[PDB]
């Protein structure tokens, strides 16, 4: 480790720690290609198990990015086009307001205005069709964006349906393995059971709950290593053997919308760089707005900040990273502090050693 990056990492890093009350965290940096892990806190005070870089958090939101390269795979294999309206991969919803929203919408969080979290109520295949039935936009398609699970659940679950395969499977066999992310997982087996670690909300042990939509949106638990890996294939998605994947990574950072000085990808957040920082922290904190259409989507853009957040009830997660200078770092956590603090943190670091 340069004592460069180490010193710097410390310095920023310890603070936030003693100011967010954090248990603990696993910080992964990529500097030149090479990735660099470093370890603070304890996975389970009770059990006085540490945090390693086999320790399993819940990347919540993180796992959209997920759904997203896993999408943009699909269209390079031909199964799905991002054009189709909705209901040619979902007959069975009769309902006229669905017409003209197509997966693109479903996508970019552009569908207008599908509910931010799917409820809790529906648990059944049934309850899914007359939850999306009965569902009526706010607005036009296309025109404004409201950042959604239930949006985004629905272009993972649709995008897998004519390769026959559940998304999980999906996932395993066209991301997961190819990469080598082999301690990434939707369901945690009991022989990894011991890796995973309790998240800590207002004190208590608490982890992710079931729900409709789950692993398309936050369901995808992951460790620190597996998250370099997975920032070093989106660095440069030339590498990457099969050519679906590499495609579908690369349209993952197209810029589809764009809205005040950000743009909306597939799961992932642009921002041409070098950017403001204290316009993007105020970015990140946690509503409708409104985005001019970009025709047509850009390609990946090398010099932009390409970054995103999960959150969940006992676990917060941030990813970052600029492909110009080959540079990055991921951030997770056993508990949920705010997001412009981890923001705040990655841009110094990356700040310092770009
Ligand atoms: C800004 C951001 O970026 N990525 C994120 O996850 C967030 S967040 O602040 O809005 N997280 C969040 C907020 C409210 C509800 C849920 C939720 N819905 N079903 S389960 C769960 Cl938990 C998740």
């Amino acid at each position: 480790a340069p004592q460069q990056i180490n010193d710097i990492v410390h310095r920023t890093i310890t603070p936030l720690i003693e100011q967010q009350k954090i248990p603990g965290m696993a910080v992964a940096v990529i500097y030149q290609g090479k990735p660099y892990y470093f370890t603070w806190g304890y996975a389970d005070i009770a059990k006085k198990q540490p945090v390693t870089q086999q320790t399993l958090f819940e990347l919540g939101s993180v796992s959209k990015t997920f759904t997203g390269v896993l999408g943009g795979d699909a269209i390079a294999r031909g199964e799905i086009k991002l054009s189709d309206p909705t209901t040619k991969y979902w007959p069975e919803l009769t309902a006229k307001q669905w017409n003209g929203i197509t997966l693109l919408h479903l996508a970019t969080y552009t569908a207008g205005g599908l509910p931010l979290q799917v409820p809790d109520e529906v648990k059944s295949s049934s309850d899914l069709l007359r939850f999306y039935q009965n569902w009526q936009p706010a607005w036009a398609p296309g025109t404004q964006r409201l950042y959604a699970n239930s949006s985004i659940g629905l272009f993972g679950a649709l995008a897998v349906k004519p390769s026959g395969l559940s998304f999980e499977q999906a996932m395993q066999t066209r991301v997961f393995q190819p990469l080598k992310l082999n301690h990434t997982w939707i369901n945690v087996p009991p022989a990894e059971e011991k890796n995973y670690a309790w998240g800590y909300r207002e004190g208590k042990a608490v982890h992710v709950s079931p729900g409709a939509l789950d692993a398309e949106a936050y369901g995808v638990k992951s460790t620190i290593e597996d998250m370099a890996r997975w920032v070093q294939s989106n660095l440069k998605p030339l590498d990457i053997n099969e050519k679906t994947l590499q495609q579908g990574i690369q349209l993952a950072q197209s810029r589809y919308w764009q809205t005040g000085d950000m743009y909306q990808g597939l799961g992932w957040e642009m921002l041409d760089w070098p950017v403001n920082p204290d316009s993007i922290i105020n970015g990140s904190d946690n509503a409708a707005r409104p985005v001019k259409a970009i025709t047509p989507p850009t390609p990946a853009v090398r010099a932009s900040w390409v970054h995103k957040t999960g959150a969940t009830g006992g676990f917060g997660s941030y990813v970052a990273f600029i492909p110009e200078k080959e540079l990055g770092i991921v951030m997770l956590a056993n508990k949920n502090y705010p997001n412009p603090a981890r923001v705040d943190a990655a841009w110094q670091i990356l700040n310092a050693l770009q």
